[PDB]
């Protein structure tokens, strides 16, 4: 009933081999105490007893000068992208630059790599839909929005906040290693594991150096994505206050309208009043007129015009 | 009536002691000042003639070492948390990793451990209920909101910026201790109490490293709790925007029905002042006609049709 | 006609006087330039020729090793404070810590105990206002807002601004001093006065260590100073964000009924249009039927029924 | 057609001379290249090749151990100025008190001091304007705000915004100096012009620390406008939002009143299609009653009271 | 199949030719490693074995001590750029004021200006259109605004946003290297590339100096370019806010007209009630009086008039 770890191995040679090992026996093996492998925080890099511990949310690896293990697997749609790419990039000719260099470099370089291809992959697949969506909503010939487009920009603009907060965690992990020149010196796990051979292995390459060239690489690229990530967030908050000015438009239009309508009606049923009056059944002395009738009508008629042309004359002169 | 604390006394053993002592009492027996023992600054962690003197809101302890003292502690439901977990944790097999250290590393892990445990457990309850009431609050197919449920967000937006506060001065507090070494280098009271002793105890293991890891620890857990807050306030504030413009999108729906309605009912009044004029009781010469009458109202209907129509038409093309 | 300074001196003893002097005389007795005694930025703390000079807003002092300056006092209310706490406070036993240290420390923690004192004052006596008039303006059950209360509440929002502006001010003042080890050392005025006596007076306590923590004290206060400021600011925001929505909330609840109410009433005047046309004065063939009458009516109710529900369904669908 | 400068001399003695000069020629006198004078950037303070070059926005300047030039001041109203302050300042007991300092340092100190007053002057213009016109939007017991002061408050706050960066840019300006202490040893151009002199003619002054004093004083002096500039921009935005909530308010009054009103009207209209419906020219078994008429009119009457009365209750119940 | 580049050179006489070359050929030509010409960074400016790389976004250079080449120039509308001013500047007695200096001078000095002048055609071909967009909208004569405007408003903020952030990343890059001395030794590639020549061809001039006034002029332009676009972005949302009480303003006044004009309404049907229960064809007691026709109008109009001023009344008091 012991915890154990599902380790996936990869040696020098990009040879593959998965197993379960005891806790106790992987910190007796790695010469590391539990309290290193606990993988408490996200996205953390440390090295601790010339071994390299990296944690990429879901993605546990422990580099060593001469295998790399990536921890607790399962479930994770990851084996596709192991026994595919992985024995391909560090035993092979691939997209790494760092062959003739030690084996930690090639690691370190495939697992960052990844992370990037996923933030990118990430930003790639929700920039088309908040842009179509944000397209959809601003159309000035609709009267009212679409809830519907609303929930999804809405789902869409947490996601992209969790994204933009992933990066900026990322960044912050490369920068403060880049920061420190002893941590620099920390990673070259080769050339520590076993000094008296790499004092004059070394053919006058400097291994800080190609460390601090390819954190700075990988810097650059979570820039750019932070930068791309913070733009659509611009964006969408400009988006969404044309929204609303074009809504309180449409409502300004549309009362308008019905304010001319109801001095129309009021002024239509102010002068039938007196048609209403002349209805009733009482004694009056102008029944015996003939001409009475279409006088009363084409005043009444007239007055409404006139009375209605007043109105709209005072509501222009009042709304300038 | 001189002032006294209510002091609980861990020792190395584990064994717990409660009493009270004097003000000065206290102060004679640890070697301090009053100035020293004020706590007048929340989250406050300092070192004093080799003594460790921290307050956490309303948790006080001073930490020597010989013993650990908790000061103030009743009516705080603290009984149960110290009673059932410090005698286990300073003195057993318990969650920390700091056993063959000193006693000062367990007692500042032990409070460290406590102080976070409390904020994450404030979050966890926090992050439900603000969002099954966002959910609630987001509905579109609602044509106004709860205010209840509104008050209730006002609430829980006020305690999660109160957390946000508690986590951001519990991570500028240690991020002080850390940033200098001078700091660290005192934070080890049982190296300097003794310093002839263990100028030879230490085995080669460096003191200052282990509290630097152990506050660097912390000091990443506080930092993911404070990105998951930041990210449940963004989320509220973009919720908030969806409900104004959910609720403007109503209004403006109803708005233009209402319209329609109106300029129905106005071009039926316009329409039907033609029955009411020829209602009154005035001489005519059109009574001798038969099918006058039917040709009015005909006439009537019809035109109220095609008012309504052309009105209608009128009002799509000015909303386009 | 020479300009002239109401001076207050405070001696070691505690005793006070009051008096004027021409600004040269000053000069020439304090060993000053003009220009030193300016005064002309706000909460500025400086040491000068081997005295200090202070001023937060309209409190101005200078501190000698000799004794204390307190420089145009009048009309501020403050003579009270002088003559009821000073006196006690520099020469005896009150709530200054600093009695065995020299008569700067003393002065200095006065001063700064004030000004805290005052900066609290002020934020407790905004904060019950603010409260309690976002909790009568955040009523969910009022249909409109208080503008009185609206007024009060940005009376009390403006002064919260300065009150924050002078917090920062006073945070800034102290961490410049704090910062920079030349500063701590020039604050120790009694000693760089006679360094030869100070020299083995001093029986191996450090001045400039004295001086941090005092001036690290204060620098904590404001701190929770500013927090709690800053998190009044918060709340008065959401506040705001809530009696927005509240308000827009009862607007389309009232708007959802007039519609329904002017679709009842267009309903009905439809119906009774025929009513209307059947009460013009004109010669038909349905004048001898007995039932027509009732047969109208009732056609007329039912209709004017039947219509209404179904305008309500279509509304409802509408709005779903 | 070779470019030239208009150049203003003023001499040690304060003596002015204003004359034309050629670009090359005025290079050559100078000692400086092109390049050096091209004064592309606006506030900048540069030294090179022992001669200060300053510009703020219109203002250029160069300063030599000899005399001051201003270049380009024509169609500025800075004649004013020069011939009535500049004389007098740098040649006199003025303001200025470095007078027994050289002469740079009386210039650095009249061109600051001039900056700083055109900035505390704008400031003084535009407070009461924006405080009024802010007054006079926030009145309560307007239905309506005026458009006019609207605009008048835009330009207002477009005129405050850019002052805001122009206080920025010189604090900037000043403090990038003051932080290096190479570039304070470069602004002592007297000292430096002639080392061999001034090694001896210092009676024990440090020019570094009169230069460090006077730029400290007008950046502490430049920091209180932009706390009152950002005070002022605070206050505006707290308006907006109160006036926003004021006009909201209204608009919730004024639709319950309609709401109320148009209940009246429809139950008026209901009861009213009654004595409509009696009214067509029908056969009916009721005409010969003869308090049927009293009985339905006040039946009409009665319930028309009661069915508003029901629909006030049921409005009230809705809105609590 | 090879990859191949399209190479612009430029040699220190100012001759230019156009060819392409394979990848490779390029790496062992210039002394570079595939992966220092991936140019996957924009805006980004590096120094390899003696070499400069510089990306702003579609440009890519490399600049030698011997030569300048342009890589991968087709379909950007460059040529005439090229072929018009580098020749002329390089070689030449144009802008440049670095023409004593070595080549690299020149070249940095040509690319830099171009960069700068290409933002500030953008930002100067922007702030026209903003500025008549912004003034045309906020005009308060206006009912509602125009929508085609708010999308062309819409379509400049994002191009304005794009502005401002690669103005941020060309001050970024800048200021990285003139924040370090090593890089800025570093660029100084003709001084390296031969460096016992140089110990004595550099008639003590600094090289490092020249560099370092150059990059400082740019980032100095790039700040102000910076500002000028910070300040567009604040007057764009001054204007909306102004915008949106603009509105509501206007949506208050009709509302209020509306509310008049209902008023009125509800009176005149109120009133003609009682003309329509008269009218209805029932017995009564009243038929046989002259003045009571009379009678019965005179009051209802006198009333219409009286419960209409006193409805006004009411509204006037309750709007205060
Ligand atoms: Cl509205």
């Amino acid at each position: 009933v012991a915890p154990v770890f599902t380790v996936t191995k990869f040696d020098k040679q990009g040879n593959v081999t998965s197993f379960e090992r005891k806790k106790t026996e992987l910190y007796q093996e790695l010469g590391l105490q539990a309290r290193d492998l606990r993988f408490q925080h996200v996205m953390s890099i440390t090295v601790r007893n010339n071994r390299i511990i990296m944690r990429m949310e879901y993605l546990k690896a422990v580099i060593t000068p001469e295998c790399l293990l990536i921890l607790d697997y399962r479930n994770l749609n990851l084996e596709q992208w192991l026994f595919r790419e992985l024995p391909s990039q560090l035993s092979g000719e691939g997209q790494l630059v760092t062959y003739p260099l030690p084996f930690e470099f090639r690691a370190i370089e495939a697992l960052l790599q990844y992370w990037i291809n996923t933030l990118q992959g990430k930003l790639s697949i929700l920039q088309p839909l908040i842009l179509e969506t944000l397209d959809a909503l601003v159309d000035p010939k609709h009267s009212s929005v679409d809830r519907s487009k609303l929930h999804i920009l809405l789902q869409n603009g947490k996601s992209l906040s969790e994204l933009e907060t992933d990066i900026k965690i990322f960044k912050e992990s490369i920068l403060e290693i880049l920061d420190e020149e002893e941590l620099l010196e920390e990673l070259c796990v080769s050339k520590w594991s076993d000094p008296q051979v790499f004092e004059k292995s070394s053919a006058g390459i400097d291994h800080a150096e190609e460390m601090e060239l390819l954190l700075e690489n990988y810097y650059r690229l979570a820039d750019d994505l932070s930068n791309a990530a913070r733009e659509l967030r611009v964006l969408i908050d400009d988006s969404q206050s044309i929204i609303f000015i074009n809504l309180d438009s449409h409502r300004n239009v549309m009362m308008r309208l019905n304010l001319q309508l109801t001095m129309g009606t009021f002024s239509l049923s102010l002068f039938g009043l007196m048609g209403v009056a002349f209805g009733m059944n009482l004694e009056s002395s102008l029944e015996e007129d003939h001409r009475i009738f279409w006088l009363i009508t084409g005043i009444m008629f007239m007055g409404s015009g006139l009375i209605w042309r007043r109105l709209l004359s005072f509501l222009g002169r009042q709304l300038e």
